[PDB]
């Protein structure tokens, strides 16, 4: 650090004048370190910069990170240090090693005036980060509403996106910012924009149980049957996270209760997995298929039995599920309850008529499994009712699931 760097940053107009008169120059080393002008900008020391600029200070001089003096002026939210850097000749579209322009920065802090000042002067709003963002995206993330307006009132791209496909509307919903959403749609933010996984804004709101946002999205046309690459709908997500009120809203908007994903999973199936009786109610009342099957042949009972929640297993049974529903490989809701050692379900399944003498495509009978896993409490209950091993003899059984 030269005496002039310390001078500028400290705001010592006296000295800075002196050093510059006595032959000192604004931009010393021909490398890329922060200059006395950058130092000037940050501290907001205007006169000091109104000087260095007089002399020959470079305004587009780049620092380590490639950030320019103008980039600092911005971060601070010092409109005048900006109206000045600009007034002279700072290029507003110079990016940082990450792709940030003074504009994104201003955007993040929510420095309305600074942004306006930046727009007035060719500051491009198409400028993208390497994360795939634009000033509007940033606006939406840190929920800066009037930056969003101003930005839109002046040709922002309602739904420009990087390589991930995340549109401003996508971000906005993600960081629950109704203010921005209700603001984007009219200006054209599309409710259909697919992300890198095919997720449409409604998928998000649906998952994070945001009825408010969901309503809007639907209102403007968004489909509740839009498919992720997995073939997963917003209904799936909403059901899987047990968000009942939403699962109701969606259904009441042509959401297809029986539509399954890439492998065959129907919302009810996922509901059986996490076991949320309420949603399970909403769907069956609506008229979903109770014993809808996967590609392999698992029913929501198979699934509800396999995993924990026995409560849901009652519900499915009460609502007439087929308790001897077999898989393409002979596995029944009992084999699962056994294989996972859920005694109480092996009690309930049997009680509700489940057959215990069913040999699978392997050779296993629910007792055979309970035994091999050393789950004893279960082996006891099956021991009695299970029949004779008219033969003697390790492949298991898992219901299909959604990925990552
Ligand atoms: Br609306
Ligand atoms: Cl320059
Ligand atoms: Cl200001
Ligand atoms: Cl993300
Ligand atoms: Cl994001
Ligand atoms: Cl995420
Ligand atoms: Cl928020
Ligand atoms: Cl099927
Ligand atoms: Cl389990
Ligand atoms: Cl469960």
């Amino acid at each position: 650090l030269t005496p002039l760097h310390v001078a500028s940053f400290m705001g010592h107009l006296p000295i800075v004048k002196n050093l510059l008169q006595r032959g000192a120059s604004p931009n010393v080393s021909n490398v890329k370190v922060e200059t006395p002008l950058h130092m000037a900008a940050r501290a907001g020391h205007t006169e000091v910069a109104k000087y260095l600029l007089q002399n020959k200070a470079k305004v587009n001089a780049k620092a380590k990170d490639d950030q320019t003096p103008l980039h600092c002026a911005a971060r601070i939210g010092h409109t005048n240090m900006v109206k000045l850097l600009l007034e002279n000749n700072a290029n507003p579209n110079l990016a940082t090693t990450a792709g940030h322009t003074p504009l994104h920065i201003a955007a993040r802090e929510g420095h309305v005036e600074t942004v306006l000042a930046l727009l007035e002067k060719e500051a491009s709003q198409a400028c993208m980060t390497k994360k795939g963002f634009t000033p509007l995206h940033v606006a939406a993330k840190y929920g800066k509403v009037r930056v969003a307006e101003l930005l839109l009132e002046r040709d922002a791209h309602p739904n420009a996106a990087g390589k991930n496909g995340l549109t401003p509307l996508h971000v906005a919903v993600h960081h629950n910012n109704l203010d921005i959403v209700k603001l984007l749609l009219p200006r054209g933010g599309s409710p259909h924009s697919p992300a890198w996984n095919g997720y449409t804004p409604l998928h998000i709101a649906a998952k994070q149980n945001q009825v408010e946002v969901a309503r809007s999205l639907l209102q403007y046309g968004g489909s509740a049957n839009a498919e992720s690459v997995q073939g997963v709908t917003p209904l799936h997500l909403a059901a899987q996270e047990g968000h009942a009120e939403m699962v109701a809203l969606l259904l009441s908007k042509q959401a297809n209760g029986n539509l399954g994903n890439k492998s065959g999973l129907t919302p009810l199936h996922l509901v059986a997995q996490e076991g949320h009786v309420p949603v399970a109610d909403v769907l069956i009342k609506h008229g979903v298929m109770v014993d809808a099957t996967t590609r392999m042949g698992y029913t929501p009972l198979h699934v509800a039995s396999h995993y924990g929640n026995i409560k849901l297993v009652k519900f499915l049974l009460q609502h007439q599920a087929d308790v001897n529903a077999k898989t393409k490989l002979g596995y029944s809701p009992l084999h699962q309850a056994a294989q996972q050692g859920h005694t109480d379900i092996v009690t309930l399944l049997l009680k509700n008529g489940a057959s215990p003498n069913e040999v699978s495509s392997d050779g296993t009978t629910p007792l055979a499994i309970a035994k091999r896993l050393g789950y004893i409490s279960v082996t006891d209950v099956l021991k009695v009712v299970t029949d004779e091993t008219s033969f003697v003899l390790h492949r298991m059984s898992f219901p299909e699931t959604v990925d990552e």
